[PDB]
């Protein structure tokens, strides 16, 4: 999970 995490930042 970074991307979708990422779109959280």
């Amino acid at each position: 999970d970074i991307r979708l995490a990422k779109t959280l930042v």
